[PDB]
C-alpha cells in the first residue's frame, strides 16, 4: 500500500516525535489519552522505539511502558500490552521527516499527527501532504 523510503535513525536511544505542525511533542499519559505539548520537560514524551520488522516499529512511553496505538475508530490510544493496533509504518517523508501509519489500517493511510492546537487527529482525517504528519525524533 505504501513506499519503503525509510529514515535515517536508529533505535538505540529514546527519543521525543517533535510534529513540525504546531511543534508539539507526542505525549502518552498515564490514562492512556495520546496528544501533543510544547513542555519539553514533560515525563511522558519520552519514547522508546523499537523495530518488529524492517519499517514497522513500536512506540513506547518509557515512563509508563504503554505503547503508542490507533483502535478501530482512528483515536490515538495507549496500550498496556502490545497488539496489532499497537505497530506503525515508520516512513521518510518530503526527504526529511518521519511519519507513522497505523499498519492495521495501512490501506485506510491513517497516520499518527497532531494538530496545531495539540490535539491528535483522528484516522480518516489524516492525510498524504499534510503538516500535521509530519514529525522529527529528537534526543532526549
Amino acid at each position: 500500500h505504501h513506499h519503503f523510503n525509510l529514515p535515517p535513525g536508529n533505535y538505540k536511544k529514546p527519543k521525543l516525535l517533535y510534529c513540525s505542525n504546531g511543534g508539539h511533542f507526542l505525549r502518552i499519559l498515564p490514562d492512556g489519552t495520546v496528544d501533543g505539548t510544547r513542555d519539553r520537560s514533560d515525563q511522558h514524551i519520552q519514547l522508546q522505539l523499537s523495530a518488529e520488522s524492517v519499517g514497522e516499529v513500536y512506540i513506547k512511553s518509557t515512563e509508563t511502558g504503554q505503547y503508542l496505538a490507533m483502535d478501530t475508530d482512528g483515536l490515538l490510544y495507549g496500550s498496556q500490552t502490545p497488539n496489532e493496533e499497537c505497530l506503525f509504518l515508520e516512513r521518510l517523508e518530503e526527504n526529511h521527516y518521519n511519519t507513522y501509519i497505523s499498519k492495521k489500517h495501512a490501506e485506510k493511510n491513517w497516520f499518527v499527527g497532531i494538530k496545531k492546537n495539540g490535539s491528535c487527529k483522528r484516522g480518516p482525517r489524516t492525510h498524504y501532504g499534510q503538516k500535521a504528519i509530519l514529525f522529527l525524533p529528537l534526543p532526549v
